[PDB]
Order: C-alpha cells, then structure tokens, then sequence
C-alpha cells in the first residue's frame, strides 16, 4: 500500500532536537504549533504545523518548575503551555517560552496523564493513577472530581487523554475498559461507546483524543494502533488511513489550525500528521 491519509511524519530515536525516546502528549496551537511531550527526554519540543523544529524547554528534575516524566500537554487560549507530570504528580503551567509560572494539584494527584482547558478556562486533568479526572480552577481549587477505579459507566481503569467540545463537555479514553467516556461541564457521565477488538469499529485500549467542530471524536488506540473517528453520539465513521506507514504504540492526538490530525507514534520515535479537515 503505497499512499494513505500521511502528509509528513518527524522524529527518530534519540535525546537531540528534533529526536524522541517516549513520546506522550500532543497539542496544537491556534498560532500553528505542534508540541510533543517527551517523557523519558523530560522536555517539550515545539514545531510549527508544517513540521519546521521551532523550539526546546524542559529541565530533568523532580523541583517545581522541572520535568520528570512530562505526559499530557495543552495549550491554554494565552499561550501558556499546561504540562502533567506523571512522576512529579502536579501540573506545571509554563509561558510558551517554558518559563515555569505555578503547578497546581501538588498533594492531590496520583499519577496525571491528560490535560486539557474547558471554555470556562478550568483545567481538566486526567489521573491515571488514581482513575479520576479533577476540574481545577487556574489558582489550583478542586472545582470537582470524578470517577473511580473499576469497569463500570462511572469509574475509570487507567484513563489517558481528554478533549472539551463545542457544549463543553468532557472526553476522556479509559485505556483498560476499551471505551471513550462523555461527561457533562460537572463531572455527571453521560455515554459510553468502544468494543475491544480488530473489527470495523472496535479498538483495544484508546489513547489520543481529539474532537472537531462538529462533534465528531477522534480516537488512536494502543493496541491495534489505528486512528478511528466516530460522531459526537459515539457511532463509528471512519478511519484515518494510516495503512502505508502504520503506527505501533500511539499516544496522544491533536487537531491542527490548518485542520490535520497529529499523532504520537510514540513505538516509531515520531509524530505523524494526517489529512482530515481537506
């Protein structure tokens, strides 16, 4: 198969710029960035939608504004670059030049994976660890918390990624129960959809998540490593097609101002960016 959905793909193994060890979270910006968070590398690496390398911050180290194992990253509407830290088990907000400004769930959070911004400007933050999301105010303020460990609608078994639509409403890909969760602005579940398997449709544990204007929810599992989109009631509608250079192991998605998905492929040491909006 010598053509799919693929327009470039970044990255080998390594510690330079421009190289990756374990590629975790992936946002972009509305001034057309990429970022790419490194959890083994400790740092961020900052590209422009096109690929160009643009930027590098992260220091090593388990002190307020270090980086010791960097999972998700998020975007906030200022600028400021939102990064969880599985190990460190706070969130750091830095500038977009990797100034550190504050952390936040410092003592409350377990092991964080995903974060994400709501429209009212909260800080979603998906524990891993804990199997819980919290929904923090900017000054560090539990707003609420939800989930618990376990299989069922309303618990959580290894929750990775998140992403806010349109309504406001929270998206989160629950690794271990092969499902993707939508909860109202206040925690309260609402649906579930996802099977485990390698037919049309199914999944084996959902990573990065994305979700477009329309709805429509963007899913790249880990086990059978596909990007699969699904409409906002959680049916099935397509694949990313990824046949001609397939991914192995993906971690987190993000939409792109110039409407492209970017995926880690964090198995093949690079970052992937696809055709979606054209």
């Amino acid at each position: 198969p010598i053509e799919d959905d693929l327009i470039f793909r970044v990255g080998t193994k390594g510690r330079n710029k421009g190289e990756f060890t374990n590629l975790q979270g992936v946002a972009a910006s509305t001034n057309g960035k990429i970022l790419i968070a490194d959890s083994n590398n400790q740092c961020v690496q900052i590209f422009s939608n096109d690929g160009q390398f643009k930027s590098r911050f992260g220091i090593r180290g388990r002190s307020p504004g270090q980086l010791q194992r960097p999972t998700g990253v998020a975007v906030h509407p200022s600028g400021d670059i939102i990064i969880a830290d599985y190990d460190n088990k706070w969130v750091s907000i830095f500038s977009s030049d990797g100034k550190f400004k504050t952390k936040i769930g410092s003592g409350k959070l377990m092991g964080p994976k995903g974060v994400s911004v709501d429209r009212n400007g909260h800080i979603i933050v998906v524990d891993n660890k804990a199997c819980c999301v919290f929904i923090f105010q900017p000054n560090g303020k539990i707003v609420t918390r939800f989930g618990s460990r376990g299989n069922g609608d309303r618990q959580f078994a290894g929750p990775h990624f998140a992403a806010v639509n349109s309504n406001n409403e929270i998206i989160i890909t629950d690794f271990h129960n092969h499902s993707v969760k939508v909860f109202n602005q206040e925690g309260e579940f609402m649906l579930k959809f996802g099977s485990n398997g390698e037919g049309n449709g199914q999944f084996n544990a959902p990573t990065g998540v994305a979700v477009d204007s329309n709805g429509n929810i963007i899913v790249a599992d880990w086990g059978n490593s596909r990007i699969q989109v699904f409409d906002g009631s959680g049916s099935f509608l397509s694949y990313i097609n990824t046949s001609a250079d397939p991914l192995y192991g993906p971690q987190g998605l993000a939409l792109t101002s110039d409407g492209h998905v970017v995926v880690a492929d964090s198995g093949n040491h690079c970052f992937k960016v696809y055709r979606y909006l054209q």
